[PDB]
């Protein structure tokens, strides 16, 4: 985890989540008091998880990690809950996939700090989640801090690329570093994967540094196009095109079609699709535009 920023001064990118972050965050540690709930929205990869231990390291407390698809029972919530000091940080990946049951259970000890009587030191609650809209109307209004992370710029990535490259020992240069941004699908996840892909071809072709080349064959290799689409994005919309004849379809057929859960899809993969103009929503369903047409050499009907 050397690639990850450690504090928000190596964290490139989300200018406004930063400075509102920074303000509640620095305030709270100058007054020796906990930091009010913080909940970050944004889809994967965007760096949740990357904020929510940067949280913790800042506030010099501990940091629990986990997600609502694992706590099942109560009984699971409670002994968390019991185990965090004051002060603490509570990250809780995927919160709104929590079930009633721990669900009550949390609100409950963020109401008064108090589970059943039976007594919980005051923490701050970090939840994750991909959609701010996912979450239950009553533990939605309990974070006093909302982030909403967007895609980031493609100038920003080239400098995540450049950083990555130099903390991996490797020398890159800049229209290279271009070139692997303007495919990172606005993910900075994406963006160092990629960034360690092409690693691996400089070093088989044994090069003193990633060049526009070197960068071309990996994505060759990768099955990625000029516009950072993988084969999964290409399938998604040569399916509503060709199946759907262009749309509008339905998330649940669409998503039945592919074989992949509904949530993959709009959670994961249309959030890019959507924002690079290759799909759009209707009442009716998903549509795709001209311009993915265009992209993957269909006629245009
Ligand atoms: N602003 C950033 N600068 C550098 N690397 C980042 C940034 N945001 C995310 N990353 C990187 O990307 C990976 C993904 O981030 P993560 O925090 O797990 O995403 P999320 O929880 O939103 O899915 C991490 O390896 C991390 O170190």
């Amino acid at each position: 985890q050397f690639l990850r920023p450690k504090s928000l001064d190596e964290f490139i990118g989300q200018e406004n989540v930063k400075k509102k972050l920074s303000l509640a965050l620095e305030a709270a540690k100058m007054r020796g008091e906990v930091l009010d709930h913080v909940l970050l929205a944004g889809p994967p990869g965007l760096g949740k998880t990357t904020l929510a231990h940067i949280i913790a390291s800042e506030l010099q407390t501990n940091i629990h990690v986990t997600s609502g698809p694992v706590l099942v029972k109560q009984g699971d919530m409670a002994a968390i809950l019991t185990s965090l000091e004051r002060g603490d940080v509570l990250f809780i990946d995927e919160i709104h996939r929590l079930n009633k049951a721990v669900e009550e259970l949390l609100y409950s000890a963020i109401e008064d700090f108090q589970i059943d009587i039976m007594d919980i030191q005051p923490f701050t609650l970090v939840g994750s989640t991909t959609r701010s809209g996912l979450l239950s109307s009553p533990l939605r209004s309990r974070f006093g801090i909302i982030l909403e992370l967007d895609f980031y710029t493609v100038k920003e990535l080239k400098e995540i690329i450049k950083r990555a490259a130099s903390l991996m020992d490797v020398e890159i240069e800049d229209a290279a570093a271009e070139m692997i941004a303007k495919r990172s699908r606005g993910t900075p996840r994406i963006a160092i994967r990629l960034t360690k892909r092409v690693r691996d071809m400089l070093t088989v072709v044994k090069a003193d540094r990633i060049n526009t080349d070197i960068v071309l064959k990996t994505m060759e290799v990768l099955n990625i196009d000029d516009e950072g689409l993988d084969e999964f994005d290409r399938k998604i919309l040569k399916t509503i095109i060709e199946i759907y004849r262009g749309g509008p379809v339905g998330l649940n057929a669409l998503a039945a079609s592919l074989g992949v859960e509904a949530d993959t899809l709009s959670e994961v993969y249309e959030p890019y699709l959507l924002q690079a103009g290759f799909l759009a929503r209707t009442p009716r369903g998903r549509i795709v535009t001209e311009k993915a047409y265009k992209h993957l050499k269909y006629e245009v009907p």
